[PDB]
């Protein structure tokens, strides 16, 4: 119910790590 | 500036990572 | 169990993600 | 239960200072 | 008014500190 | 080159504060 | 045993965080 | 400039008090 906001939150900055990513490779 | 959109991300993260661990144990 | 075991995969994951983000970025 | 006190005002006090990091 | 917050933490932060090193 | 050394220490941060998350 | 390597940790992100703050 | 003038003391300072809680 909470934990989850956690997950939110390392998703949404994976696909942003990642996003960046693209943006060098 | 972009990593650090990215970096805050992990501070929020490690915010409720700690928060859920004062609470759950 | 649930979004327990489904965290430690996407924690993982980031960790991973990061660390090619150095090598890389 | 008394440091994890400690601890979690370290990260608030790292995403405030980023927070505003940024905006340089 | 955006720093002072981040001082007033980080202050906060130093109490917690010393006052579990005195206690232990 | 500067902020990377965030991210290292904050990768390193937040995988411990989490496997200590499984650990408890 | 690790609630002493994230404050280690963590103390050595909030401090560059904070020394790069002032630097910039 | 001032309240920059002050917040590299305090952060210094939680430095060495956290290096110090580390230390002992
Ligand atoms: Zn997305």
């Amino acid at each position: 119910s909470k934990l989850l906001l956690l997950l939110i939150i390392l998703s949404e900055a994976l696909h942003l790590a990642i996003l960046l990513l693209i943006k060098w490779g």
